[PDB]
């Protein structure tokens, strides 16, 4: 905001911010920065900060995937808050390299939707929920370790984690000490 | 709207057995209908009640409160369409007492399957999706039943809407008889 | 709105009928009440229908076109101010011989109108609806005009307001009402 | 408001309509069936319609007009505060001779306005629609107020305000009413 | 909205109107109404209108005046909380020696408000017809006070609240009205 | 609507049957509970009808009817049409053993309730501890009244539980669906 | 929107023959995305284009823009999807280059037919509804030469929301491969 | 919105004799349209425009802004139809060079009569009647001049909207060819 | 606003201003400031004034064709497209010899347009001032274009739309401007 502004700034020290909800707007914006630093620089690392209310789905897997497909580590750091897509973005970082400082929280739930319609549309949208929820949770085992089962019993509701249980869930690797 | 040497016009139909349906069905609406069948039963409980439908449909929990007390009375209930009877209003056109299910001749009779919502967790909608998919298989047992027609075919004639005229209403098994002129 | 009954419950005592709005569903639900009831009381006996209305529902209206075919009773129909869309379909609609409308009274006819939003599908099967509705107006009113279905479907693509006199002249009325 | 009746059902037993409104199909299909159950109670006695009006519909005030000319009792019009617009065309329609306004009573005359949107088509069809209705209004005032169709296109074609006694040497009324 | 009737209805049975609202062509319909019922009642006995009312429109206004004018009957006038614009109007037009203002009523003269809208010529028109109905107003009134009309233009250039012994002292009202 | 002078619902009112069409509130509740004291001053021992079509509504105004039928000496037989959730499904299963009814094709659905709570942290407590001990006190009583275990009641009233009334009698929310 | 050492980030992308397609498509849309498919070819008329696709779909017409100017230009344009390439964004990503359509291997794919309205007279509806099916025969005819489909197939894939996986719009033939991490 | 180093993208095809119409036509689009036209004229008075057209239509008075500075203007102004030209924007590509109107395969033609609104007196509706009605019979003029096709059938075939193919716009007249690749 | 200057900013160092929406007072204040500009930098050169324009407020016409007047530089009008109301009074201020029109560019003339509100002395004077400004625009353009005042009066009456060659017939432009 200060103008250079002071995310262009960090930009140049390959330092990205998410700060905000996760929408295609913003998911296009950080999958650009993302393919732009792997072309300055294939070899080092990427530091991904996350402060975010979570978002759109498939927004945050065009970031999700974009983060597995380029060269550079990239590093997650949450401050503030992950919820919901941002926790599991968080969880997307590289392994070993995902963060969480001290105060901050994490929290996990199942998608949300709607559907409006024919008994036959409504069907379509509810199958298509339940095979997105299958999704992420197989991802999230994959990340985190623990079993599907598992993920599915603690995401049927809000659960919010500390910055110690996520890295107990195994969403972050270690909580950034000062 | 008139008044009747005191009724209003539809007070002064409901003597003589009849009842008109002509709006969309929601609660307020099955409250009164089944209201008045279960008082003109306990008046008689043997002369046949007239039950003219001129509706868009509207709930299928309020369409059901009509459908049951109509199998449920003593009394034969005639339906008669007149104008349209679309969705639940077709759906209550059928459950007349068999032989005694009429439309005008430029009646329409329009037929498909239920619409809804749903929001809220992936669980929530499923929920709401697995009833919406159980309340379609309970109207169309009911449809087959009151119409001849199979399941099977009763499913794939509801997947968009379809408009029938009153002669193809009667071909359908959905009235016996298309009322010609007195 | 006075009362005497309301003016219009009074009319009904003598077997007149007010459509004064335009046609929906709970005018048809009243209006087709008035018309069994009236045969009910006396299945011989006229009734008259008094016409000013913009038009409306086509299903609404067919509610009131079949009931005035089903009674008994001649339903004369009489047009003051405008019989527009279905209100002249059921000026039309009155007894052979017995359909007026008053010398400055206004009548128009046109093709009906609708809305269709949604997928090609949809869209597609709304369009067949509405297509048919048309063919069954224009059918009927062929009948009742003695003018052919290609004339009635050229002179309803767009508005077409016609005079008394002219709508005497087209069939949808027998006599123009002098004083 | 007031029960005698409500005050108008007690005026209408003697015979009295009041028009106090805008004219729309409502308020001219209860003024064409007070008038037709007037004919019908009795076929020859006078019947009295005070008209305070800013004017409606053409139509429906053509469904009013109509009965009046066609029923059997002479209708007089009285115009009690505003005649405007199909107001006054209503107050030129009383029997001739029996049209009366009171001395601060106004009337107002002006032509038809309307609106059309859609296809060039369409407008010109709608704009036909209009015209040929002020014709067949001017042609119907020239015919109450015995001035030529020209003389009522001119003044009309603006907003037109007369005083009972313009209304008078106009042909609108017959008579300012005077206090009894 | 107590019933007794109506409060209202059963204060009509004596004779006694009640303007206690703004002045439309409504609610002169209804006054008017009342003032042919109770003269064809009894076209001897006075009657009595009470007025608390802020103003209206100048011609439903005169609706009022000039049936109040043309009855036999003599309409006296009793204002009570306010009178003001078309209702001080109304105050001042009822029967000589009988308009009466309670001890804490207040009266308001002022000129017409209107508005106007569209091309030069219309807005002329316009301006041309409040300035007449304003001397119509100013004339009727001066014959009514016992002021000259250049004494009311200048009285009512703006809004001018009068306490009732100074409308009594104006000439609106005959007499201040003592428990 | 209709007139038979009495509306058609103070018609059956007559015969002790109320009709329950709609959402529950308070004052719904103020109705349903006041005809309910009038039956019973008629006739302390006569059954009374209890017509249930209703989505739910507030938990307190359902205890008012809830409470009130406990109350009366009249037993209350309550007959689901259409549709029994939420707190509708609450009072069908409070009607007198042996006479709680559905017909054929009429659903009952059973959910936890639902709130909102706004402001300080103390105050969101607050509102937190009281709805939980409202939905206690419902599990309770729907324990006690259908036979099944506390335990079973609040799994199924975790989320909306949609019920047929041939289900809704093998759960003990009913005693009979009514036949033709 | 960052900048970079001084280009806006996507400015900087286009440096490199990058588009990025992130939103509705719409005149607007298509203008801008039409515009640098020119520039690109004017600056370069061998080398590749990269279209980054994250869409939920849009106005067919303008899809159409984008869809045509992709054929004429000389440069094979590379089409490849992030996210979800939805409706008009799923046909736009069927148009890349044969061998050059990719998807990320959690990006989804949705087909479904065309969405419009039509208000007025009965002609005007009829007008409408024709010039519906019309492009929905023409989108189909497309589709069926980008993804060896039949036309009956896709008619029918295509009659409700068809979600796909990146793996399963390999099979299909809206994309010949799943791109997998570098 | 992207930069070319500085020029925004239109900027830059402005720089090679090329214009983008992409909305609706009001009187800001057409008083920029004019505006380029003008420069690019300045700019070089022999060598082609080239407008692309992507348009819904939009104003009459604002199309036949653009309409007389095309013809006015020494250079040849090509147009080129992609996506949809409809109303006004069919009646721009056909204003284009003859020999010079273009459409790409799947672009879209649509013609209809113009569409307005008149409320107020009898005698303003007339007088609003009368000049839609005129401004109807000048662009059927012009259409019938640029397409070959007779008034008397350009005025059947615009009374409804009428949808074009690219292959039918050429036959039409409206185009001169559908650009291949 | 296509950029690098936006176009109109190179338009204008050719001397050409683009008046292409409505006039208000953030419009004139631009154009004047444009045309006091563009007499600064060279008096003696022409100046090109485009004008496709609904029309606007009069006042701010004003101020457009005052410092068209004031200027020493010939300003030449074009229009394109259409020019009604202030507009085609702007477009008829041109130099002489000077106003054009492309060949269908559209010309409507018509009087003012206003409204007025509140007391009849306060409508009366916004009656007076906007027939005053009415006959001040008739002045002028009878000045400008050979036609009589009472003409004029008659042709705004109500919309009066003109083709480029009608509107050179009566002498709002000197020419029609051919390819
Ligand atoms: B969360 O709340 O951020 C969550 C992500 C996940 C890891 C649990 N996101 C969603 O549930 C979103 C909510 C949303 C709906 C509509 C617009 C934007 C965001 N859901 C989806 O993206 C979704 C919904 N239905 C089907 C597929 N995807
Ligand atoms: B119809 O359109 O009348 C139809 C009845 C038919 C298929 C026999 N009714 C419905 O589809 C209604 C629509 C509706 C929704 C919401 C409020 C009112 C009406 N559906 C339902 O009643 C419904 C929806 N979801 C689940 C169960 N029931
Ligand atoms: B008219 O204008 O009253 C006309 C009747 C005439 C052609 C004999 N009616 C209609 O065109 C109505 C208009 C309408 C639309 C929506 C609500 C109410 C009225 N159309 C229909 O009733 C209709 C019927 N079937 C299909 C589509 N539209
Ligand atoms: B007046 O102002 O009441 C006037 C009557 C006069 C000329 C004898 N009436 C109208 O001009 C009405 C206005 C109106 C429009 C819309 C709804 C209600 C009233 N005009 C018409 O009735 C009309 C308009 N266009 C065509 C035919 N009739
Ligand atoms: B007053 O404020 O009540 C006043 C009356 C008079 C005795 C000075 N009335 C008006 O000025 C009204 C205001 C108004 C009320 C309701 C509708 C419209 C206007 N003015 C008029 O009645 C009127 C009369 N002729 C022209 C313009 N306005
Ligand atoms: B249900 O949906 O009808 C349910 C009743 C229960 C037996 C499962 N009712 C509620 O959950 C209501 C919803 C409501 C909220 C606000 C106003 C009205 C109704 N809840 C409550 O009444 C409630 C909520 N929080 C605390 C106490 N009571
Ligand atoms: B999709 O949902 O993006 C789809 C494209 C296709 C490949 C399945 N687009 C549409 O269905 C659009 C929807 C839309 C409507 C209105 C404005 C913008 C977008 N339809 C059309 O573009 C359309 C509609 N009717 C006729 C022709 N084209
Ligand atoms: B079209 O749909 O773009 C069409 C152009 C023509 C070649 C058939 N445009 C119009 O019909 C416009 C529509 C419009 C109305 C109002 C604001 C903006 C656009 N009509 C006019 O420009 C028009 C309307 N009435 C009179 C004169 N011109
Ligand atoms: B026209 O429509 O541009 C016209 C000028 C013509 C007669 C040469 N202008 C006006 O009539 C404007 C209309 C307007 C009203 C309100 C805001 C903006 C524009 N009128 C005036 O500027 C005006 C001037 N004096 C008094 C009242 N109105």
């Amino acid at each position: 905001i200060p103008t250079y502004d002071i995310y262009s700034r960090l930009l140049k020290d390959r330092i990205i911010m998410l700060g905000s909800q996760i929408d295609d707007n913003v998911a296009n914006s950080i999958v650009s920065q993302l393919l732009f630093l792997q072309a300055q620089d294939s070899e080092k690392d990427i530091y991904l900060y996350i402060n975010s209310p979570g978002g759109s789905v498939t927004a945050g897997f065009a970031i999700y995937d974009t983060i597995q497909h380029i060269k550079p580590d990239v590093q997650t750091i949450c401050i503030g808050m992950a919820a919901s897509m941002g926790s599991f973005l968080l969880a997307a970082g590289a392994k070993g390299k995902r963060f969480a400082l001290p105060n901050a929280e994490v929290m996990i739930h199942q998608p949300l939707g709607g559907a409006q319609g024919q008994a036959t549309e409504i069907e379509i949208a509810a199958n298509h929920i339940l095979k997105t929820r299958e999704k992420l949770n197989r991802i999230l085992s994959e990340r985190t370790g623990q079993s599907i089962e598992k993920i599915q019993q603690d995401t049927d509701r809000d659960n919010f984690l500390t910055a110690a249980e996520a890295k107990e869930y195994g969403l972050i690797d270690e909580v950034m000490e000062p």
